[PDB]
């Protein structure tokens, strides 16, 4: 009965039926996106009306549509025709992936380019890459995908070890036409294989690792009810899943005394982009929006016990729609478990003679997705002390290219003749705040150094300052590690026993943001990535920092346009959008399969509680 | 019979005997420091002469001495008379802590100050704080300690909850006289107790935490030989212990196939300082060097199984000297264990159909120390992929004061009338580098943004630049989180299969450095804390970033003096000194006992290996 329950197979089938009945889902139609709509602010209808939103693609080219339906009433609430040439193309369909290689396989220009390289077409894999928006006039109003080739010597061969540089093709996946085939010259195809499961490369397997047994005799400390409602060590929340954003956390709250205190209404990674910094014409257009263009949730992996999730794990198997509206379950796509997290608090007192030690723990909610060569792990952590944290784990195989003989300033060499273009992995966390309720405000906190003089004769004093962001136009902030800059989200109407507004402090990793030139296509399409922190007034239709349609869409929507409304955010229903990412200069150690690298952020209570909230943790 | 073996109780007793028979250990003498000397560069001399370094304090005031003895030959190698007024005072003795409170208890000025506040002198605890160096001319030449009072209502009461503000005294612990008692006014002593084990504060203990069993049925994957030589998953190292620095890692090396490749010769936290930023004259002089002035190693805690260290733990029990030269063992003062560390590498390939997942592990070597109200955990981690990491965990009870009526810009309120002065916890990691040998160099790597134009028409390109630090005069570097600055330690004479110098990249947390005014005493005495990274040419006598006798030294000793030599560091035996710390604006949540906060750094292989070094890890 929870209005925050996961989408069921039945609801998805019902959406399919409603669309069919409305004459909106004929045989030429495809569901590019389907997701449940969150309830509007303030308990509207007496009961909860379950609604879903869908992006309908048309394989014949007719205009696509955005439709919202009520599975409860079996009706179409609204259907609008989409002008893709203006608002953007629909997310890429998995069924379009193979279309690129297949079409090029019969194109004389492509075959000629391969022959010139002595490559057998039957062994050439082509990666279906999003196209973005550049200077190609013919692409206006065309659903395009670009292809980069990789040689696969045999069925189980890792094609990434064999990039075919100097070649790229543009394909219209709807009209089934190869618009362009660019060949800037023949580069040697890196010879070494990158098969990390081949003993020839792994050598004899280590026999030195002893087993580590992690078990919970009496079961986990958390409970799961209503299918996705979690309660663990004072925490309370609902675990949602969206085909686009993946795991989404709802109603994060903390039990303080006799009341459930809200902290975050909705938390998610609203976008993740991978911009490449190689100026070569073959890849200078490369910018992969995993979330917005491909929909990361769609590719969530089924997690194996013992391998992906170790210990006493509780799985959730979310359901998504396939391209035809049929429900598809992602078996064990979300795993949840608690784990020991070292020392929480400790003190040995020289005067009282009392020695005290308490261990910490954290609740883990995660999923792992795979998009082509990359694999990303998304982890949300809840700690005993009230800290909330997110961590992204990037691994998989690096996207490759040829390494020029004369060397490069935008590519690193991973093996003889094998290159790895520089790139970034930039995420955007959308945090719909609710610190003790919806009346919130954000304060930028900087360390303040003081000059030696009257009032500070020894020159030891240092302080800090807090600046309230009152309007959206002044809520676009940059990190400043040098001054220990953080952002506090507080509730001006809710004070702790010391008469201070309760709050939570956001700690960023302060990694470099988007490096692209500000006048580049990517700087516009990924504007959110140019600044560390954005604050907007909550609005039902402001969901992603890049807008609803990112594929082949120019700038104009997303965060920059939202902030333009310059709404009041001083003690209002606000949303924090935090940009964070990794700048990757591939190492030889990253080849042939890369070890995990991490990035993220966390929010710690700041005067939210009246004292430590973990004084009731048992000794043993 | 390793030259890096832990000191035995016998060796300490032997040092004591040598000193006594030499007439250097009379009744008035005290061992202020005692530690074994590392082998000098070049072990080409069979049988290493075991030598110990000793700082001998004279409670009579007669000049103290620095003595080097050979326990192998039973002789005094050298004994130098120390002029403390010039080179600094000796480290504070634990037995001196007590003298401050006892001396003040008989001083009329102190008693009057307490009487006015209606405090029973028998209930007043006095924290023995180091002095420092300021405008007090009568202190030069005198061994001083300052005292700050706290009320302890009963034997098991936490005195930190009851600071006595507006009062501070200075005492000459040698002549045993109170030189000054400053009373700036009466402040209410905070009323609430901070007894975190008292049910009235903890409330009913949670009964919701289910047990987590962590075991290793076949034992740990690491071996310990020669008492302290560790070998784990290709790693090799020696775990040493010094009363001043605590746990020290020696000869960190990694088995790359046929050869044992060195990485770091010696790693340690050579200093840790806690500067306070409250301009009040009661505390504006407060700066305590846990390592240099108090010797954090001597206060290492005995770690209890199941509380401090969980899982299959292997303990080391280092032995230190007491103030009289008697050996004292710190039972289970060092914990060593391995632990699962999530996903190491993962990839599901769409073309090969191969799914691959491998788990990561880390070797943990740690200890926990207690200095008055603070407790610090020191952790060194070795990862499967070759990464080396250090992490400091700060907890304990915050140093308190009164919270002024009218508020404060340098103190936070944690309870009614109770304040917590702003301060920092700044560490210095001394890394004697040995990347594939001693011929090393350091390069500062910055991200480089590129402007849109010829050669970068789309404005997507970005690069990086490396600057070799060739002389010490140019090796005092600052962090720059915005340009993703890191430092690479490479060996220009050792190349990987791609003909590139092998190296390791240092990743800093980019936290704020010393905030105090550049003209302050603390900015001079802890100059190392003003910059993130220093590189010096290796030298036997350059051990600490603050010099050998930190206590009451005028400043400039250590790093500033070493760097002044302006030696060649481009492809030489070098040492990296990394400054990193936490800036603490205490939160209500930190009271009455604070949750652990962390800070650290790590080093990852950068073209050190010819490809991923963890391809030989099994599935398990
Ligand atoms: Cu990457
Ligand atoms: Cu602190």
């Amino acid at each position: 009965a929870s209005p925050f329950r996961l989408a069921s197979a039945g609801e998805i089938s019902e959406v399919q039926g409603i669309l069919r009945t409305a004459g909106l889902l004929g045989p030429e139609k495809r569901i590019a996106y389907l997701g449940v709509l969150d309830p509007a602010r303030g308990a509207g209808s007496e009961a909860e009306d379950r609604r879903f939103r869908v992006f309908i693609h048309d394989v014949s080219g007719a205009r696509p549509q955005e439709v919202t339906v009520s599975v409860t009433n079996g009706t179409v609430i609204s259907a609008v025709e989409l002008d893709t040439a203006a608002t953007g193309e629909l997310p890429v369909l998995e069924e379009e992936f193979e279309v690129v290689e297949q079409l090029l396989a019969t194109d004389e220009r492509w075959l000629k380019a391969l022959a010139a390289r002595n490559l057998d077409v039957s062994k050439v894999r082509v990666a279906p890459l999003s196209a973005g928006v550049f200077e190609y006039a013919e692409e206006r109003g065309r659903r395009i995908l670009r292809g980069l080739a990789f040689v696969q010597d045999f069925p189980e061969d890792s094609a990434w070890a064999h990039p075919v540089d100097g070649l790229v093709a543009y394909v219209d996946v709807v009209s089934k036409e190869v618009t362009r085939v660019i060949d800037t010259g023949v580069f040697p195809v890196p010879a070494e294989h990158g098969n990390y499961t081949d003993p020839e490369l792994t050598g004899p397997l280590r026999t030195t690792q002893k087993p580590i047994s992690i078990t919970q005799p009496e079961g986990p400390s958390f409970t799961v009810t209503g299918g996705n409602h979690i309660e663990w060590e004072k925490w309370s929340l609902d675990v949602g899943f969206d085909v686009r954003e993946g795991v989404v956390l709802h109603n994060i709250a903390f039990r303080d005394g006799d009341r459930l205190r809200p902290i975050i209404n909705r938390a998610s990674i609203a976008e993740m982009v991978v911009p490449y910094g190689d100026p070569s014409p073959i890849r200078s257009w490369q910018n992969y929006f995993a979330t917005g263009e491909y929909l990361v949730g769609q590719y969530a992996n089924s997690l194996e016990l013992g391998c992906d999730c170790l210990g006493d794990i509780t799985y959730l198997s979310p359901v998504i729609s396939d391209a035809f509206g049929n429900p598809r379950e992602i078996r064990n796509g979300i795993c949840m478990h608690e784990e020991d997290w070292g020392i929480l608090a400790k003190h040995s007192d020289l005067w009282s003679g009392i020695n005290y030690t308490r261990r910490n723990r954290r609740m883990v909610i995660s999923f792992f997705t795979t998009i082509g060569n990359y694999d990303y792990g998304f982890y949300w952590y809840l700690y005993l002390d009230g800290t909330i944290e997110f961590e992204a784990k990037a691994t998989g195989v690096v996207f490759t290219s040829a390494f020029p003989e004369g060397g490069s300033d935008n590519i690193s060499q991973l093996a003889p003749g094998l290159g790895a273009p520089f790139h970034q992995h930039i995420f955007s966390a959308r945090l719909d705040m609710a610190i003790d309720g919806f009346t919130n405000r954000v304060e930028e906190e900087d360390v303040v150094r003081q000059t030696m003089g009257p009032g500070n004769e020894r020159g030891n004093a240092f302080s800090r300052k807090r600046t309230v962001l009152t309007r959206e136009s002044e809520a676009v902030r940059e990190a400043d590690a040098r001054t220990g800059r953080t952002w506090i989200i507080s509730n001006p109407e809710s004070k702790n026993r010391l008469n201070e507004p309760v709050g939570y402090k956001l700690h960023a990793h302060n990694q470099p943001t988007l490096l692209a030139d500000p006048g580049s296509s990517i700087a516009r399409r990924a504007a959110f990535a140019t600044k560390d922190l954005w604050v907007t007034r909550y609005a039902d239709d402001e969901r992603y920092p890049t807008g609803d349609f990112v594929n082949q869409h120019s700038g104009g929507a997303g965060l920059p346009s939202y902030i333009a409304q310059d709404r009041d955010i001083d003690g209002q229903d606000i949303v924090v959008w935090h940009t964070f990412g990794l700048t990757h200069f591939p190492r030889v150690e990253d080849w042939p399969i890369m070890p995990v690298d991490t990035v993220g952020f966390k929010l710690r209570p700041e005067g939210f509680f009246d004292r430590s909230p973990v004084l009731d943790v048992p000794a043993n």
